[PDB]
């Protein structure tokens, strides 16, 4: 059951520690989602880089909805009539649905269609807003993150004909600063010093993100769509329809802004017919479309969520990330690193350009384990020139079936082509080649 | 007095230089704010990574203020009266306080409150703007930076029972490109080659920043608050009230924009009472709040200033940054690296979540020096599981009292918990544990 | 003709591969635009890091123009006249130049200049838009990139008194993830494993970019200027004048927005004289200025283009970038690395602060090759303190004349100063010093 992970083929650098006036270190690079194994001269010590996370501080929060809008207008032929005035309809709310918010607009200087030729009619409206399908979202401002690696340390013994887990701990290490060090084992003999070369290869930009909220205010996967900061009131972007301290929704500064967004005009004054539109985005009917979550659209994002109910940090878990630098240090004793052979029976897949322009090789490896080297060819011919080389990693100790996404450079354009896969150290004779089809989704 | 810094425990890699058809290098990683020491086989050579700076080019500048606003309105009952017209009050400045700027607005189609029932009154206003407390700020657009490390090289001799500084130079090295090399010592025997793994762990985003300015235009610590670029005229953001080539302030395109931002309505025409507001942000009274400087709110920022009076570059000094890669190269001779022991008597502190959502351990170490390894526990019990491990560095050669900020991952939530500190290489018996209290400031 | 590149002086680290239960690697850092050479113990194997590219996915596209604008207005003295009404001129297009787009505006409540004192005139306009000089541009939204290094591998034999190229291949390697490996030579004996320390030192921010388009929709060098996203309709930014599925240009939501951007007022009603302006940016006459391409203004950008006619990815080629980490691995045999001597006859140049605040040393080296170490001095005196040290690389095997841009830190302010250059390993006696002039272009 509990077994060592695939032990990765790793070059080891022996570094000598500086002298104390009154010591060898084993240095190596470790890949995200991979493990490195060693014995101390007996337990098999394994270190797996399990996670790469950005912890973004949340500097603003507000709750918003998507309004369902209806405008009800009345026309008056006589400009001097007590019905329809700037008093009652210019910069004022409708007089007192409990969930509705209602703002008034005034349109004098209308054309006398349905009136006398000497009349200058006036149109007066109530612009009603209700939350569409009672949807609620939390808007958050995310700022520059702190970075953390999660390592899983596990020591194994092979007794009674099976591997047995002798010790297991999760280790957390901040990556933005200098070398971070601590004891690895329960006996405190081995230490793990973690050094990042620099900032994680990917990062979510500073700005506005959002999550759908439940009745209890429970959040989910973060989404990105043009969204107002707390101090912004741009009607082309999300967040102009906000919930107050009570669960009541309002058009942000609606009393004053209504005359800027509500566009209306008389068709026939007597018939009480008129033209009316909202000059804004993100409302119902017909002006709202919800983006899919960040994790669905970004191959590099495994997850992007708000950490807990205190709503202080958002955590982005990376599916892709550069290697970390490790230094293993310690009676007189020697460390020996071990790796497992890599293997592959077959593969299948396709070359994809998705609706967001991600150019990927969607790959499934069969009965595979460890380091798999791949070559993308110029055409369908297995002997045609190589235009791209990559390496995929399968962390399972035993031959497993696994699906993965391999980013592809732009040179890998339209059309079917050959892709050849080969397990690390295997001869060219043991490569697997297949003609792989191309599928391009239009930009949506 | 002038003494070597704490010599950091450093793993050294011996690299062999490629052959010239017609040479050993000492390689190591160096942490920001730390020093590495060596002897050449006698002077004690010390290299300290003193600074990490981003030099951002300034691509736009303009001077702005915070206006103090007052609207003075007059009402006229008779729509055809020569008093209050589109001629005199629509898209025009007030006729000619020397520092004031005055823009006019026109509101016809008013309700006859205080007039006859057949009247259609008109309201006319003067909207006056003055600089609040004569405050001046420089808006700057900062673009992608160039990166520089500052090293302090200092060679020491121990004669007459004391250390004496034999040589000292400041060394500057660009980090964005390839390996940068130069001679270290006065005798030109030792060379320092600096290689960054990649871009500095933190960076100030491209965009608009600002500084308060004095009478002489002297700048200070940079601040970040939504602010218009030179070509933008968004009234929800700072910078719409700009100073011209003379020290005169104007509402940017005020003559044309006034009718969009000034919202007014008659209360009683005869009584000369009316409602009036400005639909904009960042003005007085009651619509202005100044953000604290970037250095105060961002733990990673030690300083963010405009370099000099030419106003061409902004310099961001980093409080946190990844390690740099060093190669020391050179008659036949050998380099020996030395380190000092690490020590700690005690510590105090608290776990803090500030008003900007920075999750930190505010730490004070007592009589400490060198490398200090810390463990954050699951609960108040000193033997409860470790949820986070970190390392702090104290660069003082002698036991010193120092305060520092340690970023914490989100798993370190609410509540008091134990934190244990231990100097590098000390036995578990020499660790110091304390129950540390939690304090969370609400989001402001 | 076809000759090896300059073989760079490189420190080599020998790493030992982990053991397989059933192997030495040669590790080194390689600089962008440089080459490393070795022999296997005979062919001279050369690896050149030729390119660093970001492949940005394009998530939005739209075609836009720069409108040439003309407003034609008519005044009517009598407010009740059938000529000039809200019906015909408020929120409507002009009635049906084939390329023109025409939107109407209505301005009642005018002052009776040229009318009777009891008249309340009305102004009616046609606001016409045509594409200025038939210019077309493609707006693109660029998102976070994938990173690729291009290596040129070339093996040389020296027979018949000349170098002869025995093999040459271009190698592509993704940098965002883990170690990428493949065979280097035709015989598959040597392998090249590429590891990036982290994300490329520079990156183009997520956002809106544009390119001029030809008749066939052919793109060119990308430019950056405030530009609307597809869902934005901000008149202070580019892209509000868009081309539809036919080659026809429209003011985005022009029918509704016209009353917000067209500002007009009667001068004399009878004379048919009036004031008229567009409250917007990026139109002709007098309100349009085109930024120079990204590659021209950013020293770090060699090129920034749309890859091909499918318009799915934009490719940014970097002129500056950090080193990559290489591991060369393989019968029992040994790898020996070789380098060429560095040389320089003379140099010329100037210190420049351009119109975009880039602080650079514009340098020309004469009869130079390899590694050139430079020192920037405090004053004009050749013996004055060094305020900055840098290293430039010339990849040509033979002494060549080459121009380059060296970024300078802000400490290198105004005024003439000495700069001293010296080829790697040359004695201080062989340095070349010149007093170098300062030229600062004002901020434009
Ligand atoms: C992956 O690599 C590790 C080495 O890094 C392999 O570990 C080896 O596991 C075998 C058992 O599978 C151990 O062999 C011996 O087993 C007999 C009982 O059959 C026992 O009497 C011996 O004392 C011994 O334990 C061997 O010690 C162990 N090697 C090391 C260096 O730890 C592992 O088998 C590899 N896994 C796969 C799936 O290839
Ligand atoms: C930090 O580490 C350095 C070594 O890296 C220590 O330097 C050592 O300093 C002592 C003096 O404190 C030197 O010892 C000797 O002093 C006597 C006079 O008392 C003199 O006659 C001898 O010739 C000799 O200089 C010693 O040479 C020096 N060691 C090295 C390798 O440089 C330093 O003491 C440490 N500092 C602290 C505060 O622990
Ligand atoms: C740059 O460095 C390389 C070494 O890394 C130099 O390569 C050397 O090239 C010479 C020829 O220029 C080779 O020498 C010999 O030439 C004679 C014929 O004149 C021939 O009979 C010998 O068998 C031999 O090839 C030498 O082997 C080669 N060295 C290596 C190690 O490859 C190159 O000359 C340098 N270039 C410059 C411009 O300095
Ligand atoms: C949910 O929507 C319904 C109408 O569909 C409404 O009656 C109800 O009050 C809304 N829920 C809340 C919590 O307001
Ligand atoms: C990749 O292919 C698998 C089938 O092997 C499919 O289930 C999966 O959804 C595909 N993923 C993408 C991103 O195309
Ligand atoms: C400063 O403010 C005062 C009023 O408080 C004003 O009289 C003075 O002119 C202002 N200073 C300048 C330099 O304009
Ligand atoms: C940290 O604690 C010290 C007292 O030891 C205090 O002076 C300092 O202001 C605190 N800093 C922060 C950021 O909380
Ligand atoms: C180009 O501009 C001319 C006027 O200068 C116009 O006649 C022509 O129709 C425009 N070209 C296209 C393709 O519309
Ligand atoms: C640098 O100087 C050369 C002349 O040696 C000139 O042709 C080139 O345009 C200059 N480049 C810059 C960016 O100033």
């Amino acid at each position: 059951r509990a077994e060592p992970p695939h032990c990765s083929k790793t070059p080891i650098v022996r570094a000598q520690t500086s002298q104390n006036a009154m010591g060898m270190q084993m240095q190596f690079s470790i890949g995200l989602h991979t493990a490195v194994c060693f014995r101390l001269y007996s337990l098999l010590h394994t270190i797996r880089l399990e996670k790469l996370e950005h912890h973004h501080p949340i500097t603003q929060r507000y709750t918003f909805g998507i309004p369902e809008v209806h405008a009800s207008c009345i026309c008056e032929c006589d400009a001097t009539s007590s019905t329809c005035t700037a008093e009652s309809h210019q910069f004022t709310a409708c007089p007192e649905d409990e969930t509705s918010s209602c703002y008034r607009t005034f349109f004098p200087n209308q054309t006398p269609i349905g009136c006398s030729e000497d009349d200058i009619p006036k149109l007066c409206c109530d612009v009603r807003f209700k939350p569409y399908k009672n949807m609620t979202f939390l808007a958050v401002k995310l700022e520059q993150p702190t970075t953390y690696a999660t390592f899983v340390y596990a020591a194994y013994d092979f007794v009674n004909g099976y591997w047995v887990e002798k010790d297991k701990t999760k280790i957390r290490s901040q990556l933005d600063g200098g070398t971070q060090d601590r004891h690895l084992d329960q006996k405190r003999r081995i230490s793990l010093a973690v050094t990042a070369g620099a900032r994680a290869s990917h990062q979510l930009e500073t700005g506005m993100y959002f999550s759908r909220t439940s009745n209890g205010g429970e959040t989910e996967e973060l989404r990105m769509q043009p969204l107002n900061e707390i101090t912004d009131n741009n009607f082309d972007r999300l967040g102009w329809y906000r919930m107050d301290d009570s669960g009541h929704f309002h058009v942000n500064n609606g009393v004053v802004k209504m005359e800027e967004i509500h566009k209306a005009k008389v068709k026939n004054c007597k018939e009480q017919t008129y033209k009316s539109i909202l000059s804004a985005n993100h409302y119902m009917p017909g002006h709202f479309n919800l983006t899919r979550p960040l994790e669905v659209i970004k191959p590099w994002i495994q997850s992007a969520r708000i950490f807990d109910s205190s709503l202080r940090q958002a955590v982005v878990t990376h599916a892709e990330g550069t290697n970390l630098q490790i230094s293993i240090h310690l009676e007189s004793q020697n460390l020996v690193f071990f790796h497992n052979a890599s293997r592959i029976r077959d593969f299948s897949g396709s070359i994809i350009v998705d609706s967001k322009s991600n150019r990927l090789f969607n790959l499934t490896v069969y009965e595979a384990s460890g380091k798999i080297d791949g070559s993308v060819k110029m055409s369908t011919g297995f002997g045609s020139d190589t235009i791209h080389t990559f390496t995929a990693y399968v962390s399972d100790l035993h031959a497993s079936n696994r699906s993965m996404i391999i980013p592809l450079p732009a040179i890998v354009g339209q059309g079917a082509r050959a892709i050849c896969l080969r397990a690390d150290s295997m001869a060219d004779i043991d490569k697997i080649c297949h003609v792989i089809e191309y599928f391009e989704s239009p930009l949506f």
